[PDB]
């Protein structure tokens, strides 16, 4: 665990309080870098980062079949639902899964708190840490979650925000109101670089841009994003 | 079939002889646009565009397991092999599959000529047309090829050359020596736009850039690529 006092700079440059864990797996030897080890180990409601395991649950439970399936009531497929902030599709999924399957699903994947007591992933008691996001993400990357490999591939395809010839960025934001996240990874020919940042958002919507901004400055600093 | 005399301009702007089929599925009604219907229906050796069905064959036949599997003799995974021009990995796959499984695989997917008589996809008798590329690509997109859905997803993930928030470009070039291709699609929230261009390459390596260049000018002309 490499304690990154060299990365505080990116946080304070934007007046931000947060933590980040990056796991750089591009060399034969893997490092684990951390800013605020303590906050990194703290557990926070995932919010919309939960869309990643939640889609695996919905797919497993056949709450949704396909990338092609349309939900009406403006029509969402699984890709628009992943990419947007409209809440009803995932709320639908939760109702169709129920608290018990969710419960068991959460223990199966060992997702933080594992406890789903409105929406359980923002308004309930479910909580995960930056380190726990990293461990989960890496399992999904290696296709080792207890889900069909096709569902894992699908979800990983839904998470694409950006790509070039050599690299694929697969990532998800979340915001609880008091704090927000950005998690995901970027793949390079030699391997991935996982990231999971949370920060506090005292200035609310005006702080949201700092999620990706801070993480991106850090990733450019270790050559894990292209120049601009 | 909408005959695109409005697209000749992009071909001659680069002194090029070729055809293109685009299938725009972004509206409830699908169109099929074509430049040179006749050459569009003609069959040409796929060359490296064959890497797309060939990877499905290798995966099915467990010639390769995984995105993670490494081939030695510089080490290739399935992603580097897809992205590069180094020939030995796919030649390996062919030997492990043999002419008979290849044969049956080709008939199963109804891939052009269906006949694998060095490398059969550049030096043999296998041949497919721009229209036949389009039909195959659309099957892969809908997950309706006779292969596990996970293998289809994988191959579709290997084909990513580029992406943004809203769009994913999944594409493959080929060159035979006398002619070259670019095929693939780009996905938008409302649906994909399939493309398959071949052109002659009398000036050899100096003509190769025209494959993507012509197709891209066309796709920008119908708003199916971002501005630049």
């Amino acid at each position: 665990v490499v304690i990154r006092s060299d990365w505080k700079k990116f946080f304070s440059d934007l007046q931000a309080e947060g933590a980040i864990v990056i796991a750089d797996e591009r060399q034969a030897k893997h490092t684990l870098s951390v800013f605020d080890q303590e906050r990194a180990a703290k557990r926070y409601s995932p919010a919309s980062t939960f869309k990643i395991p939640h889609t695996l649950f919905a797919l497993d439970a056949d709450a949704v079949r396909d990338e092609f399936q349309v939900f009406r009531w403006q029509d969402q497929d699984l890709r628009s639902a992943m990419r947007n902030s409209t809440v009803w599709v995932y709320e639908l999924f939760a109702k169709d899964i129920g608290e018990d399957k969710a419960r068991r699903y959460l223990k199966q994947i060992d997702y933080g708190n594992v406890d789903p007591s409105g929406d359980y992933w923002i308004d309930g008691n479910l909580k995960i840490s930056a380190h726990e996001q990293i461990l989960f993400l890496r399992k999904l990357y290696r296709n080792q979650l207890p889900f069909k490999v096709e569902h894992q591939r699908l979800v990983k395809d839904l998470m694409i925000t950006e790509a070039g010839r050599s690299w694929i960025l697969r990532a998800k934001t979340g915001w609880e109101g008091r704090f927000g996240w950005w998690v995901g990874w970027i793949e390079w020919p030699t391997g991935p670089v996982f990231f999971a940042l949370n920060i506090d958002t005292p200035n609310r919507t005006d702080d949201l841009f700092k999620r990706e901004a801070i993480a991106r400055a850090i990733l450019r600093s270790i050559d894990a994003l292209p120049p601009n």
